[PDB]
């Protein structure tokens, strides 16, 4: 259950937070993680759960640690330790300076330019998907939109057949929110098994998809290996198969329970981008960490070489020391401060594709289905992990109140 407290960790800084099953999970994931920012919780605590590790609970500690890659390496960014040791995706598991040459190549396949090309296809799928649901007066948001909308776009960018989705979605899920059926190492191996033949095929007959680009690309001049390409594609898959999907559910869940917020975006649609950003703050969902490369005293606390430290990207924006009334959603918030797409040299390369997908969704959905509620009596369940998510979101609505385009 609880790993014995290392001799160097102070007894008074112990807070046994379980990142995969947080005590207040019923109150909502963010609410569950926010218990870390309650009155008597220190800036940095040690939890004996999951092998034991440090956890920065406030924004400036989280931001500072992400900026200092010399002390907080991404070498072992996953918890538990054995998962963080198996974690070898590129560029996610590399620290500057070597990280840069690989990050540039990845930025070329999912970057802004790529997003602009993909826009019209993103809108079609959004509308196509929404219009088909419109008349039914109901849906299971997670499997009827949250998943297919962003995943099909990714599989399109990657040039992978949609039939592989069930298998890939399962693998990435086990990496972020393991249900126990398989370890991170096992899921990685299976993911690599999937990619190997694809990378070599795409490398023989070069296409124009993200995978072909990576497999045939160069890192600051020299040719990328078949292995480096495999570790890079893994990162891209992990990144765009699990993230946007779960976030869309947090947003739509909130919108379903908040008609005043819905009508605001209805009457004033130009504020949608702003709402997108505020929503990304309030419903941030990623939380991974770093490993100490040497003994180091951080904020009056002695950290030992090898110690793992969870730096919850999610907690920064929920930090009342960053945003007043952090748990309150305000589309007009003056300065939306957050680290939802990370901080430092590993800033999310897919943030632009993510924002686009979120904004297009808000627009097209409210345009066709402005009024909708959560199925009556439905107890919504969140799941916690490296990436938190929503188990299911049943939505209902009167078709008579909808409008086709
Ligand atoms: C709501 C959507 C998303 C959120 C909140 C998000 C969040 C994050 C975070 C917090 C990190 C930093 C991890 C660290 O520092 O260890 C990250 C990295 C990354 N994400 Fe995103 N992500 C999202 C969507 C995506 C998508 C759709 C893609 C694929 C197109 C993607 C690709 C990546 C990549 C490749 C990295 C690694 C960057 C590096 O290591 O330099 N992400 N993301
Ligand atoms: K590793």
């Amino acid at each position: 259950n609880l790993a014995p407290l290392p001799p160097h960790v102070p007894e008074h800084l112990v807070f046994d937070f379980d990142m995969y099953n947080p005590s207040n999970l019923s109150a909502g994931v963010q609410e569950a993680w926010a218990v870390l920012q309650e009155s008597n919780v220190p800036d940095l605590v040690w939890t004996r759960c999951n092998g034991g590790h440090w956890i920065a609970t406030r924004g400036q500690l989280i931001r500072e640690a992400y900026e200092d890659y010399r002390h907080f390496s991404s070498e072992c960014p996953w918890i538990p330790r054995e998962a963080g040791e198996a974690f070898d995706f590129i560029p996610t598991s590399m620290d500057p300076p070597e990280q840069r040459q690989f990050r540039a190549l990845a930025n070329q396949v999912v970057g802004m330019p790529v997003v602009d090309k993909l826009e019209n296809r993103i809108q079609e799928l959004a509308c196509s998907l929404i219009e088909s649901l419109r008349p039914q007066g109901q849906c299971n948001f997670t499997e009827d939109y949250a998943e297919p909308f962003p995943i099909r776009i990714f599989m399109l960018l990657a040039g992978l057949p949609e039939e592989d989705i069930p298998h890939l979605k399962y693998l990435t899920d086990q990496m972020t929110r393991p249900d126990g059926s398989m370890t991170f190492a096992e899921a990685k191996e299976a993911l690599y098994d999937y990619l190997i033949p694809i990378i070599e095929q795409r490398r023989q007959k070069p296409g124009t998809d993200a995978i072909s680009i990576v497999a045939n690309g160069q890192v600051n001049g020299r040719p990328i290996t078949s292995d480096e390409a495999k570790r890079m594609c893994g990162a891209l898959l992990l990144g765009g198969l699990d993230t946007v999907v779960n976030f869309l559910s947090f947003s739509m869940e909130f919108l379903a329970k908040s008609p005043e917020h819905r009508q605001e975006l209805i009457e004033r649609p130009e504020r949608i981008p702003a709402a997108c950003e505020e929503l990304l703050r309030r419903f941030s969902l990623v939380a991974d960490g770093r490993i100490l490369t040497s003994d180091y005293e951080f904020h009056g606390v002695q950290l030992k070489k090898g110690d793992q430290i969870l730096l919850p990207q999610m907690l920064s924006g929920l930090d009342e020391r960053e945003n007043a009334a952090p748990m309150h959603v305000d589309f007009s918030r003056q300065k939306v401060s957050h680290t939802t797409f990370g901080h430092g040299s590993h800033l999310c390369l897919g943030q632009h594709l993510a924002r686009r997908e979120i904004i297009v969704t808000l627009k097209e959905w409210l345009t066709r289905i402005p009024d909708f509620s959560i199925a009556p009596g439905a107890q919504i369940q969140h799941k916690s992990g490296i990436v938190s998510g929503v188990q299911a979101l049943p939505l209902v609505w009167d078709p008579a109140t909808t409008k086709a385009v």
